[PDB]
């Protein structure tokens, strides 16, 4: 407040609002989360971001100010924008890369698991560049305000180390899964545009059902195809860890995997389709 | 100042305890006063101090010479003088202070961090009582939390130190299990024993486990013991397989007449002696 000016806003939720702010003292940009405290209490949040914030995948706390009536979190600016934008458009895209980015993030799942965190809301839209580069270590996870961390009944912090938390770990993982779906087939699996409704999504989402053939898939490797299909299982306890899918060959083996960039559809479509899948979510939750 | 200082209650190499006051609610404390790094001790109790058993961090004032760490009063002095003397004591009650102790242990390992310290003299009863419930593990100052390169906490299962490290502290676990049975220490016979008389009995890996008294100790406990005290320290038990042992789990199995121990002092001055030859190494 009397050390950053603030410029305009790059996304907005119910409970607050980010926007780009500039720090006075070294002339530097920064994204500043505006929380209404008489709202919410992100208090889960910033100490997850405190903890653990200084994996290299996870976006980095910088400071937090809390005037009384608002929370501010600052943290650093993501000037690549978000993963889809980048993968769909201006870079270089196959089944290799693709691989990285799966590793990338799966790798900052696995650590947040084991730490008894669970994320709770991995869409696309919450993965970022920090830089232009496109580059797999750029990957940032940005927005910890659904996470949450495993507690005894007095309090105490608890790692799965010492079936809530077996099912929330599996919609971390569910999550991966579309994700990998999409950067493979270049379309959402359980929806074709922006304009499906929560009933036609829900019903897709239930059946358990998904094609892995046709389009992009005729040429996908079969190895991609085995992991999606076990990432995306309909029944929550029986999808893959995080360890076991960084243990998968698709991930391990990855001079094996096709250098040939990947069809996929308008990305407008696709973040579209994106949207309307975690809508239909969060409307039956 | 929102404390008044009274009396001091104990000392340390790099610290001194005293009890004090709080002014503004006047209720009783007790302040660690340590002469300037108690920055893992400090991140180790604010993390997981509130574990019923284990120290509670109330305080924390750094005035720049000293640092002042205000916690729970432990009323109750440490657990040797109770068990050994104003308190009945049988192998049943000796599970309980093993499964209190071993389960706060077990706890910390699981979260990656080592105590390193685990001697009687760190473990205090907060009341009068005895009542396993009011043991505290009371001083981190060797303690160390499992860290990545980039300072990333980390746990043993996402991760043959600490496999080293957890076993010092089962061993410690085991001589004072060792000492509540048998009512002497098993590697020194009082506080005149030399370093060399000690380091070399705990080097054999060799100790008493038959005649006097361990006739009448349970088998299941003589077990137990000499599991926890194995030479290879690699070959020692888990906390959690400690806690999962006959001894510890069996309760209603377990002897209920009160155990034969020797004078005081001298148990307490063995054990002292045992630790200082071990920290001479
Ligand atoms: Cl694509
Ligand atoms: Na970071
Ligand atoms: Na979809
Ligand atoms: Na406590």
């Amino acid at each position: 407040s009397d050390g950053y000016v603030v410029k305009e806003t790059i996304g907005v939720g119910s409970y607050s609002e980010c926007k780009r702010c500039v720090h006075k003292a070294t002339n530097m940009e920064y994204a500043v989360k505006v929380i209404d405290k008489s709202k919410r209490d992100p208090s889960e949040e910033i100490e997850i971001l405190l903890r653990y914030g200084q994996h290299p995948n996870i976006i980095t706390l910088k400071d937090v100010y809390d005037d009384g009536k608002h929370v501010y979190l600052v943290t650093e600016l993501m000037r690549g924008g978000e993963l889809l934008d980048k993968i769909l458009r201006q870079k270089f895209f196959s089944e290799r890369e693709a691989s990285f980015v799966l590793h990338t993030i799966g790798k900052t799942v696995e650590y947040l698991h084991s730490q008894g965190v669970v994320h709770r809301d991995l869409k696309p839209s919450n993965i970022l560049y920090v830089d232009e580069s496109g580059n797999p270590e750029c990957l940032r996870i940005c927005d910890f305000g659904f996470a949450k961390q495993l507690r005894a009944e007095n309090g105490l912090l608890m790692t799965p180390c010492y079936k809530r938390q077996g099912y929330d770990e599996g919609c971390d993982i569910w999550s991966l899964g579309i994700l990998l779906y999409t950067m493979l087939a270049g379309y959402t699996p359980f929806a074709n545009g922006p304009s499906d409704t929560p009933e036609e999504i829900l019903t897709r989402i239930g059946s358990g059902k998904f094609t892995l053939s046709g389009g992009n898939w005729n040429t996908v490797s079969e190895t991609a195809k085995d992991l999606v299909s076990k990432m995306l299982h309909v029944d929550p306890h029986q999808r893959l860890t995080a360890k076991q899918v960084l243990q998968h060959p698709w991930v391990t083996q990855k001079d094996k995997l096709p250098q040939s960039q990947l069809s996929h559809q308008d990305l407008q479509l696709v973040k579209g389709a994106m949207a309307a899948t975690y809508s239909a979510l969060n409307s039956s939750k």
